[PDB]
């Protein structure tokens, strides 16, 4: 009766996830100056370091080796640095535990004392011990809402809420995301160890108060309409169709902390808000390939939407015919988007939170 | 990969085809609760672990999991962290563990509010958790299933359980890839146990006569594939490929590392019980006398544990709707003889208590 949002695609994530890791950069420097100086743990007790919402472990590797290298100009070589990766229980963990094992950029590669595990609970709730995390690290997860709000209207003409005109569903989904943020706080509040540091990074809204990804959104509803006008689609479906994602401006991160400055013993430390660099228009700009373009944006969506979008049909998420919409949405984002190129705003906010 | 490695369990139905790993493992619980009574327990904030190595779903993990933390709560207070390492193979289904812990009435997060869980999917013939953490290790039913096909091993000709292979260059090939992966097994739980930590393990094991035991289910998974073979349901290649990598160990194996002085990386045997484990599928038809009954349990039993490892041998995908069909018909068939002829089986078990140095 909780509708949740559904995982990364386990198949595609590690190759389709290139904004993510270009936007998230940034927030490494942040993490890595957070290494350099948090208070540790009393030697030789492990020092832990959270990754929260991992999916396949990709986009992890080079967060976590910064810290990782920064910790070992601190600590002995042979003191354990121990990595805690988060995800939901329906993540594909055995993709994780295959990257760390293969990827020759993994830690476990690097650092003959750097250690991995996984926790699959929902980091809404608390999922660490308290007082054991010296840093922590989480990106492009906390936008995902613990679930589509209870009673919100159905999302009748979009997928995304920004977008949608209906006042009751932006109400609802915004006091979700507000709540989901306090949890997220409260929880992160009691695992870290005091002194110790969090670095975020999450969609947010620009300082015009736009979602951005304009061309792209118009894109996925108009190919989702498409789907319908050739049966494909049932239009009960698509009016099911809702992606519970919320980006956060300015005001709605600092909302737990104002007046004072502190949440459940959390401050914030640092906070940017900016716009990723558009790294699939710069190459368009380069070569002038329309179609990589559009196989770019779309296998981006893909990855990380589609999903979601697929767990609103009739048919089970293992039924050929959800693969089959996966595929065919795909292919008609790509071909809306490699006909028309023009950049797009990714807007994103990076903040550094301390433990008391 | 060169390297031929053994298959995880059938995560759709080892959690309810596992009722008789989970009534042989019952003696270790009390074994294991004891040993939670008094091990040393790590500086705050550190929270107490206990190591789950095998987890497979978890479903068998939380009757021994509740009895150390039960044990550990007379101790301790109720705010004190304790933090659960259940640890398998990368490919073992860890969202059914997940959704075990979730969904379980029995899960121990729903009867303690200061336990944690996590997952480690890293084979645990290397060392997978920090130096000196673990205050309890547990394992059940793991360290039976070999870390690899040994290399350069002949082909398991006629059977998929080497202890009733007639090859002797097989024997001996499986025999020194069991007594290795113990010897790393032991190395690497010494270096993750706590000083004074304690270690369960059960595994299978060979009877006082040096058998392997569960004889009428052999005969009739040999019989049930050959049947498969001739029916043309399977390749003779198949099943020439086929090799269950499970080696069970007599006592002198167990205690092969430790002699003559006892001791084997700062490891002793605290203490050793071999035994047979009371066949239930049996008593129960003794009571009932439903054939049908006693053949599903069984084959459900070597459908969850085994049919994967088999079902890798076939020249499909274990995606495959092929390799569906080989599991399903293979349990029928199994069932079928085991029905037609219900009799009691030898359980050989071993457990032990390992102590680390002080
Ligand atoms: N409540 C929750 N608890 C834990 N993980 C969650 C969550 N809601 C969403 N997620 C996870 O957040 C991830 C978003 S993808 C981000 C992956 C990676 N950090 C990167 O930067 O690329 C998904 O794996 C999704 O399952
Ligand atoms: N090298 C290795 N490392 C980690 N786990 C292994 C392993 N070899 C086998 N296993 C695991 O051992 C488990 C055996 S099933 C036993 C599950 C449970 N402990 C019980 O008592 O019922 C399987 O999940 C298998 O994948
Ligand atoms: C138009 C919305 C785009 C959402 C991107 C989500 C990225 C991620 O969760 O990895
Ligand atoms: C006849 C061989 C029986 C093997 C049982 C393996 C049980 C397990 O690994 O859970």
């Amino acid at each position: 009766v909780v509708v949740r949002p559904a995982p990364m695609e386990s198949a595609t994530y590690s190759q389709s996830s290139r904004l993510q890791a270009a936007g998230l950069s940034p927030a490494i420097t942040l993490f890595e100056k957070a290494a350099q100086t948090v208070p540790l743990p009393d030697a030789p007790q492990p020092v832990v370091i959270a990754d929260y919402g991992v999916a396949t472990g990709h986009n992890s590797l080079k967060p976590m080796m910064a810290a990782i290298n920064a910790l070992r100009r601190r600590i002995r070589e042979d003191r354990a640095i121990m990595v805690a990766h988060t995800d939901v229980p329906d993540n594909d963990f055995t993709a994780l535990f295959r990257t760390l094992a293969d990827d020759p950029d993994s830690y476990l590669h690097h650092d003959s004392a750097s250690f991995a595990s996984a926790v699959g609970r929902s980091f809404y709730t608390q999922i660490l011990p308290s007082n054991t995390v010296s840093l922590g690290w989480s990106s492009w997860a906390i936008q995902w809402l613990s679930r589509i709000p209870a009673g919100a209207p159905e999302l009748t003409d979009h997928v995304q809420v920004a977008y949608s005109k209906d006042e009751r569903a932006r109400a609802a989904y915004a006091h979700q995301a507000a709540t989901d943020w306090q949890d997220f706080l409260a929880f992160r509040g009691r695992e870290l160890c005091p002194g110790g540091r969090l670095v975020v990074l999450t969609m947010a809204l620009d300082e015009h108060g736009h979602f951005g990804y304009r061309p792209m959104n118009d894109a996925l509803v108009a190919a989702l309409n498409d789907q319908v006008r050739d049966g494909l689609l049932r239009p009960e479906e698509l009016r099911r169709m809702a992606i519970p994602v919320v980006a956060r401006a300015e005001k709605d991160l600092r909302a737990p902390f104002a007046p004072r400055g502190w949440f459940e013993g959390l401050t914030i430390e640092q906070l940017d808000v900016f716009n990723a660099e558009d790294r699939f228009w710069a190459a368009f700009q380069s070569d002038g390939d329309a179609e990589s373009f559009g196989a770019q944006w779309a296998g981006f969506a893909r990855a990380a939407l589609f999903p979601t979008l697929a767990a609103a049909l009739d048919c089970g998420t293992g039924d050929p015919r959800a693969t089959a919409f996966i595929e065919q949405l795909e292919a008609s984002v790509a071909d809306r988007l490699a006909s028309q190129p023009e950049p797009m705003r990714i807007p994103l906010a990076s903040l550094v939170l301390a433990k008391r």
